């Protein structure tokens, strides 16, 4: 009923069937983490039984955590890669997008899966449900997830998409941190800084390959640490900055100011280049 | 701040303000669509100013189907429907439409707008707003700020303004439903449809008169009917549409679609009403 390949109910494929359809292709799973000690262990544990089987590689991309994120991740048997270790030749910039970009240099899988580490009790079939359309179907190179309340999603991302890219209006969770894509697509696209990375990869994939290369899959219900409104303001600002860039609209580059005292949050207009150029 | 900003409770008294009017009249307009639960409290906070500082107080009924009108009448307020405000012109849906038509239903040199979904508003709202207009000079538009917490404001309006109109970054509540302005300014500006009217009047006033003509005043704390996220999504879409329009950016005109799992599409409008002057 939608111009977008959409799996509404729990996918039929089994872990056995999916591993067969791989056909020589490898699968890397990346968990981006910045101070996520309370939830990181549950996330890793839900994925690690797939290692050496369906999943060939599982790493945690530590974005400079100061809490017990690393030591707990190690204690769960996961390989922990810092931003520095992922790409030592290049100095580190702040932001989520930076970590996700660098993670491409720390993995070698033909298919890369991204899962947020702030998930509260994630289902162990998340990764299989994501690589589904990539392994079975053809033409698909990007699989987004949807669930369930996403204030930035429902008030900023989706209304802005409706205004400037109405073709992507059928995407339920454009800012979803849970998605999978081929290395071919990811290393060919630029990576938006900060929280712009999700909405940036979506629009850029659409512009390059059209809706036919994009699929979305239901993962049920999601629970995560709900953030204070001020953090969401900065997050929203970066989403707007990235989205405007992809639509040929000049952004002021001026960070969002909040007041009763004044503080200004950083915003970045600088994308990282496609990972291919770092060959 | 480069914007005339009153941070603490204004010093003026009802007596002083009423004096500084100098022949000028003041109209207060309450736009209302199904607000029976809160309309009475709002009117009551203003009605003691009637025949004094406030010369005119009307409720602009935007087609309410509940007991909004009868409760408003029982509170001594004049109730004007969209049809009655301007009978020559057929009625369009939306808040902006009502606010536009209200200019034809009032005769004050200064027009004050107050949302009727306020939960127990302070009775000094109207005096605190007409302050900079009556005493100071150069000011023709006074916005309010206060204290959820303005989810559409903090996630959509203010970040979008920072991106496309950073000069207006000093406005704390650009989507504030509580503001006052001169009839000259209001009748000279176009009116954005739906919930776009607030952000539209701000940017249009800025473009025409600059920051010097705009002031903002602290009103303390505000409480109003908290709406479901789906309504705010549609609200955000209209705010975006209006804001993009004022920045020379083509809007798709496609309404926001939501999947709650069935599909429903909310209306969006790119059609402004012309300045009220053209209806002279």
């Amino acid at each position: 009923a939608l111009p977008l390949d959409t799996t509404w109910h729990r996918p039929g494929w089994t872990i056995g069937e999916l591993e067969a359809a791989k056909a020589g292709r490898t699968i890397s799973v990346v968990l981006p983490a910045l101070n996520e000690e309370a939830t990181i262990e549950s996330v890793i544990d839900s994925i690690s039984p797939l290692v050496d089987g369906l999943v060939d590689e599982l790493i945690v991309l530590d974005s400079g955590s100061t809490d017990d994120t690393e030591i707990r991740a190690i204690a769960s048997g996961a390989r922990v890669v810092s931003r520095e270790q992922a790409l030592p030749e290049v100095p580190v910039r702040p932001g989520k997008g930076e970590a996700l970009w660098r993670s491409l240099a720390a993995t070698s899988g033909d298919i890369v899966v991204f899962i947020d580490s702030d998930l509260i009790n994630p289902h162990p079939l998340f990764v299989p449900w994501l690589v589904g359309p990539l392994l079975t179907g053809e033409g698909i190179q990007l699989v987004k997830s949807f669930y369930r309340g996403g204030r930035v999603t429902e008030l900023v991302a989706r209304p802005l998409l409706a205004a400037l890219r109405p073709e992507l209006g059928c995407v339920l969770q454009p800012l979803s941190g849970e998605y999978a894509a081929s290395r071919e697509l990811l290393t060919s696209l630029p990576f938006a800084p900060g929280y712009g990375v999700e909405i940036g990869l979506l629009i850029d994939t659409f512009d390059r390959l059209g809706l036919d290369a994009i699929a979305q899959v239901n993962l049920g219900v999601r629970a995560h640490r709900n953030r204070p409104l001020d953090e969401l303001g900065a997050m929203s600002r970066q989403v707007i900055a990235t989205l405007l860039s992809r639509c040929g609209i000049p952004d002021s580059g001026v960070g969002l100011t909040q007041f009763y005292t004044r503080h200004t949050w950083p915003v970045s207009l600088v994308d990282r280049p496609p990972m291919k150029v770092m060959r």
